[PDB]
């Protein structure tokens, strides 16, 4: 259980507005989300999310998300992006960020008159995947690769990156990343923890685009995607 914090996701808006009780659990399942990454059809979830719990699509804007970007960035800068992971929910895995730079795709997913099908959102997952900001793209930044992979896998790929191990005795799993306290970031359940990197934007330019989150379990067959409306100006 976990959802795009910073920049400030559709999903977390969703719950600063009192819509959204349960945040973290927007989920893609029953999926196979390992060990390829990218194989799994994206559904109805589509690259912003669907939580079920309150029948909320997060793939349209509403008065409480989407209609414009809430961070303005420079092309090609070295930004933060943080997650969310709940308590009880940590699953470890990969997780990575996304940005489709075909505006005329995005378009469809900045409408509040409009809903993405389900082919759509399949189309925009394409193009977000093509987009992938891959860890190694930040001078400095180490990129390792999975406890839960092996080489010659399709998860064998440190452009995404990796939460620690899950059976590691110091620090494991998501939270073991940043290692913050309980509550360092909002979740329903039992409490949040961040999970904190940074990316390269794309040189590219938009008065309003997307990056889309998306964090996939090795132990189970499960996605999480969530995506914030962001300006590369
Ligand atoms: O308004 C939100 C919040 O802002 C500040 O705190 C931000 C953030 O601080 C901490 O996250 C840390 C990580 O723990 C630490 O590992 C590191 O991550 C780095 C790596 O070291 C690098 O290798 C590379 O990948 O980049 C990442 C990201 O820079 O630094 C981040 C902070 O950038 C803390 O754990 C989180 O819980 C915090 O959200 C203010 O201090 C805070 O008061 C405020 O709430
Ligand atoms: C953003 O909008 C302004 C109009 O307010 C325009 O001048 C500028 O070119 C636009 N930027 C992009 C990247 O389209
Ligand atoms: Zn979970
Ligand atoms: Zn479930
Ligand atoms: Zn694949
Ligand atoms: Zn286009």
């Amino acid at each position: 259980h976990g959802y795009m914090y910073i920049p400030s996701s559709r999903t977390r808006l969703g719950h600063e507005a009192g819509i959204d009780s349960c945040p973290e659990c927007a989920i893609l399942e029953p999926v196979s989300s390992w060990p390829d990454l990218d194989a799994a059809p994206v559904g109805r979830s589509g690259p912003c999310g669907y939580n079920a719990r309150d029948s909320i699509d997060y793939n349209q804007p509403t008065t409480n998300w989407g209609s414009d970007a809430v961070q303005s960035y420079s092309p090609g800068e070295e930004i933060e992006v943080q997650w969310c992971v709940d308590h009880n929910g940590d699953h470890g895995g990969m997780f990575t960020y996304r940005i489709c730079q075909d505006q005329s795709i995005v378009d469809k997913f900045l409408d509040p008159s409009y809903l993405p099908t389900n082919d759509e959102k399949q189309a925009a997952e394409d193009c977000f995947d093509a987009g992938l900001l891959p860890c190694t793209d930040v001078s400095g930044q180490e990129c390792g690769y999975s406890a839960d992979c092996t080489e010659g896998e399709a998860c064998w790929r440190n452009d995404w990156f990796t939460c620690n191990g899950f059976e590691a005795s110091d620090r494991p799993k998501c939270q073991g990343v940043d290692n913050a306290e309980l509550n360092s970031c909002y979740t329903s359940i039992a409490g949040g923890y961040t999970v904190t990197k940074k990316v390269k934007l794309p040189e590219y330019t938009s008065n309003h685009t997307l990056i889309s989150f998306k964090w996939n379990s090795f132990q189970t067959g499960q996605i999480y995607l969530s995506c914030a409306d962001i300006a590369i100006q």
